[PDB]
């Protein structure tokens, strides 16, 4: 069948993942102060649990960003040596897609408002929609902006939507005069479990990068 | 086929990335500069080099990573990209020191065998070490490596004596931490770390049994 193992270091939360059919096996922690210093330990207790062996996987997805600069990068290191020591194509995930995949998991959103906590004042922003067949759309709408233009942008959108990410919680103000109905997603951070429906998609369309050409998503 | 010590190094701790192997008594390197920290560049390194030998990852006895000291980033994706390498082999670890490391290419380049190790740490300090290399080609001086101030290090400077050579972007970034040391020094013919002197140290750490599994490598905290 279909295997795919996901790794996410961009955020303050690090997670594995593996996609093994239609089994899903993950673990989900924060990172402690040395980051990835337990994704090696969740990848052997999830293939080990799992039954699993990394010969037997056909492709590695890492959390490509946006995010800390430091976190996603060891991230994505990792799955390259994974990689290459299977042959594996890697499969590049967005963090706020992600972030909307798992808005859809706990309640059934389907329009998300991606905002993650960056920089200065500035913040990681995205507006995902998913068509009927479970695509998530607006990748285009990624961008790294501060609060003013997220104002902006906001009221020129319409109906629901759903908020997830650190920036909503670092500025709650963010939401107020949005001129649009913004409900909680409850999602805070992303999480591998929901890299590898959006893996498993860019899978079958051919969506992959050879392990040299892995890298964090620049906005 | 034909067996015999192999051991792969890699590293990214610096500026520079590079990769090396050691297998049967020949050394098989790239090195390369991966600004900041575009390091993708190790992985086809290490296919390149994993194909012109014939080697596979399972043949492999020990896999060498840079432990740092030096960039905060660069260490863990070093230290992540050697993880991953090694798990699907279930390949044994060696940790090596960034600064042993520039002391053991200035020998390899003009046989030093005292070597002041500086690295440009940034916001005003450097990590910093003094190595010896004894009569076996064996490092003395891990237990002197620090985190400091420049005019820390000139003061510990006029504790040492003889002659000297300089390694590590330390240097550069302070221009007179030389002067007025009371040493002869010359320079090493090293700015940055490179697998290829990370193997020396590596297979004398294997034949001590000086390893690690996966889930316990580990950049130094200094
Ligand atoms: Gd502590
Ligand atoms: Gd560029
Ligand atoms: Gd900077
Ligand atoms: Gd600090
Ligand atoms: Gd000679
Ligand atoms: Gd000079």
């Amino acid at each position: 069948g279909l295997r795919i193992l996901a790794i996410d270091t961009a955020t303050e939360a690090c997670s594995v993942a593996l996609w093994n059919d239609g089994t899903v096996n993950a673990h989900f922690e924060l990172c402690p102060r040395e980051h990835t210093q337990r994704i090696l330990p969740m990848v052997q207790d999830i293939l080990t649990t799992s039954g699993t062996s990394l010969t037997d996987i056909n492709a590695l997805a890492y959390g490509r960003g946006p995010g800390s600069f430091t976190g996603v990068r060891i991230g994505i290191g990792i799955a390259q040596g994974l990689a290459l020591g299977a042959e594996l194509p890697m499969i590049g995930v967005s963090t706020l897609m992600t972030m909307a995949q798992g808005a859809w998991r706990k309640n059934g959103a389907t329009r998300v408002l991606a905002a993650i906590d960056a920089r200065m004042g500035e913040v990681y922003w995205a507006e995902y929609q998913r068509d009927e067949n479970g695509i998530w759309h607006g990748e285009e709408t990624e961008a790294v902006l501060k609060p003013e233009i997220v104002h902006e942008r906001m009221q020129q959108l319409s109906g629901e939507w759903v908020t997830v990410g650190t920036g909503w919680q670092a500025w709650p103000d963010l939401g107020k005069e949005s001129g649009l109905v913004l409900r909680d997603g409850e999602v805070l951070l992303p999480a591998a479990e929901d890299m590898l429906p959006i893996a498993c998609q860019m899978f079958a369309e051919g969506k992959t990068v050879a392990v040299e050409h892995a890298e964090p998503v620049y906005l």
